[PDB]
């Protein structure tokens, strides 16, 4: 099968053949599209084909397909699986696999960068204290005094599912949220449940609007343990506006390092349940989502009020006007402080260049339009008019249940 | 068999059961989602007729009644004998309203039941088609107090006597390739304009020339007609704060009337079925004005605003976009021409969708089209999970007639 995608702005038509390598399910069928649904132990028998498929891909990529080295490796893994029910990745394979999981991440507009990922191998880690040290090192490396560098840290793979490594935080750095008796929220509403867990576990909460959460870390299936990230390692940016001098008195700031820590990395059938990865922000993630979602910091009203916009009717577009000014502020603040950030025009322009290159060299670039098109000004970015095909390639990043839902407490 | 949709803003969860009535294909498979692809005989007719008549008789609470059974037989008899059948006026009206109700890409469906249906199945000639369309335009426009309407010409027979409106919308602007290399007018309409010229239209060659209608009756060669200029309501675009905005010489038409789609009811195919509503402001200010392959005015507006256009990160494009969209809404409002802003329309759609889940068991919706082309996240549809599926009666795409027509 050849599948065509068209760009409705340029009339450029591309041909996808990479979809023939797709594996897992999309959730969709011939009768129902689930394109806007956010979320729609392995046996020996299941594991060897998965491992073989991965190794064949790896050895093709190094131009050693069918070599003695390739064949010896398949045999070595086969024997390892039959006698241990699992296998260990070589470091080169782990690097390749992590980079490919990013390259395959259909919801990621930042993939032009995929080949420049620093992979920290933490598979020798045994304890939560060990995890804490690895994570601090990751943060320091990735932050790089504001010249941000993409990185992933990979903890030991799942064995029987009773010994999982997990970062209980959804991101390495994120702000606490506190539900008040009057039903209001102090700080970030997205993190209320996790904040309550930290407090229950012993965290002394400062109870302010931007308190950096402690890490809650589980090694080897043990109960998780609390650790404070050294404050000097957490780079933050006070938010101001280039023309509006009152913007700073909103008291806004954000952290520089976006670091997703709640996803599962699948490579050759192996499951890495603790694999925090980080890049740098696109400005709308902070300006649109984190600041202006109604269930997040929800600042639109306050900003528009200070701007003295006509808020009597939605048709003045007061909400849209304020939204643009906040996003200006986020970009201005990061740039002024020399902390890496990308605006949504630059990011989507680079994505389309990446995507076209992927079509030429790889036969495709799976992409989820719902996530790729930015949450403001969609139509004026080059991804809006670009048709995309969404499908699942491995290696991959996957969602997993929050661990407090599944953890067996030891006491 | 029961599907859940979640709202990520409210945590509200809804259950869809209506998808089990879906019939046509989505284009997606278990392996690949085509959600962002824009276009992904006698034996066949009776089940479709039956499927439709069953839904109709259920709708008026007479399912399994003698009148239901008698109508089913009547239609069976008619297909057996004539190879087709004719809808009762009641069925035609129900079918057209439901094709709108079922349009998963339309944010405006809260209004679905208020549609005015003009039955033009007695039309036989292109000149007749022209008369029906002027009447639709005048009725729908209603001096700026716009009213939804559809006009339904005769159904397809053997497929070589199709009624077609060759225009993509009843009202749209000409586009002309220039010796310059640039485009004058609307680049979306370049090809259709050339066909009109080929067919003999005296083109004014200006920036906002309302295209003539090119109408095909009974599979005959299409004919050219000019909509009475006094029936085409237009709005000059100005800004409530920027006095220079009017200098750009911008205007748009008040009536959005899609005229290139096909209406399927009970297996019958209505290849000419122009329908109209009123505009959501982003359709003119974001798509028509700011797409690069449309009027592409972002740069000129930003220049007049004196924005820093050195770097994308100043968000000059976003700034000019908002101002253009303010000016569209202001202009329509000031001239008392119905228009809806994207916050109001999406709020109404969420209210409609909840109604539909509770009274109908679901509401097929295509997030890619339902989320407005600017400020997506700050509208209540962004955080709303949707299920997209195809119910009939339906509006469908069909190929442009110049690729098909035998002259
Ligand atoms: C280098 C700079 C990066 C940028 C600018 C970037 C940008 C983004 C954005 C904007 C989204 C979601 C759309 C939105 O939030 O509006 C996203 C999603 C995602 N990205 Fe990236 N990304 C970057 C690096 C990375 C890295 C290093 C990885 C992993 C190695 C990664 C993997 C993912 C994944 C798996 C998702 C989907 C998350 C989910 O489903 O919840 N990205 N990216
Ligand atoms: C009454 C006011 C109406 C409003 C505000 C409205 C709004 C819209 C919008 C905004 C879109 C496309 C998304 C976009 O342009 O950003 C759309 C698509 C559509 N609407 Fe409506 N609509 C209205 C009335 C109607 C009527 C009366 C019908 C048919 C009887 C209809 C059927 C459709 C169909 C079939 C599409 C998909 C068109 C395509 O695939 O190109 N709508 N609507
Ligand atoms: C490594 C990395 C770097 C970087 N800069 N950004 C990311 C993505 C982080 C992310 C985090 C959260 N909490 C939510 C979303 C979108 C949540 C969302 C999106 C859409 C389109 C709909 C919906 N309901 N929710 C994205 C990862
Ligand atoms: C009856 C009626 C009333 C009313 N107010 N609006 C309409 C819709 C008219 C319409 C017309 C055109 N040419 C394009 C689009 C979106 C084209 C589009 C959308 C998306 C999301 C992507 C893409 N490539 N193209 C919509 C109909
Ligand atoms: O407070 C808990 C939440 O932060 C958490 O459940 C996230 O929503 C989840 O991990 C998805 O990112
Ligand atoms: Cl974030
Ligand atoms: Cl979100
Ligand atoms: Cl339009
Ligand atoms: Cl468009
Ligand atoms: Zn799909
Ligand atoms: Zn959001
Ligand atoms: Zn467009």
């Amino acid at each position: 099968r050849f599948l065509k995608v068209k760009n409705w702005e340029t009339d450029v038509v591309l041909t996808d053949t990479l979809h023939l390598k797709s594996t897992l399910e999309t959730g969709c069928t011939e009768h129902i599209c689930m394109g806007s649904i956010m979320l729609p132990v392995r046996t020996k028998d299941q594991l060897f084909p998965l491992a073989k498929e991965f190794l064949d891909q790896y050895y093709s990529s190094i131009k050693r397909f069918g070599s003695k080295a390739h064949m010896d490796r398949l045999e070595e893994v086969n024997k390892e699986i039959e006698s241990t029910s699992t296998y260990q990745l070589k470091d080169t394979e782990l690097i390749y696999g992590a980079k490919h999981a990013w390259r395959n991440a259909s919801r990621c507009v930042g993939r032009i960068q995929w080949s420049k990922l620093q992979v920290f191998d933490a598979r020798d880690c045994t304890t939560a204290h060990g995890m804490f040290n690895y994570i601090c090192n990751h943060v320091k490396y990735a932050t790089n005094k504001g010249n941000l560098r993409s990185a992933i840290t990979i903890f030991p793979q799942r064995t029987d599912g009773k010994h999982d490594f997990r970062v209980w935080n959804s991101q390495l750095i994120r702000y606490a949220g506190y539900k008040q008796p009057d039903g209001s929220t102090l700080g970030d509403p997205a993190n209320v449940q996790f904040t309550e867990i930290c407090i229950q576990q012993g965290w002394k909460a400062p109870r302010g609007r931007f308190d950096v959460l402690p890490l809650l870390l589980q090694a080897n299936g043990n109960d998780p343990e609390l650790f404070q990230i050294p404050p000097e390692l957490v780079l933050e940016v006070p938010i101001r506006h280039p023309k509006f001098d009152w913007f700073k008195d909103l008291g806004l700031k954000w952290y520089g390092l976006p670091a997703v820590s709640n996803m599962l990395l699948e490579i050759g059938g192996l499951e890495f349940s603790a694999c925090p990865f980080s890049g740098w922000y696109m400005g709308t993630e902070i300006g649109v989502r984190d600041y202006c979602d109604n269930h997040r910091y929800n600042i639109l009203e306050e900003v528009a009020k200070k701007m003295d916009l006509d808020m009597r009717k939605t048709s003045s577009l007061w909400k849209d006007q304020a939204l643009v000014e906040i996003n200006i502020a986020v970009l201005y603040s990061f740039q002024s402080d020399k902390v890496t950030i990308v605006d949504h025009h630059s990011a989507t322009e680079s994505f389309i260049k990446h995507m076209e290159n992927e079509y030429r060299c790889r036969g495709g670039c799976p992409a989820d339009w719902v996530w790729i098109v930015p949450p403001m000004s969609g139509s004026i970015t080059p991804v809006f008019h670009q048709e995309m095909l969404n499908y699942r390639l491995t290696p991959s990043f996957e969602y997993q249940p929050d661990p407090w839902n599944t953890h067996v407490w030891k006491g």
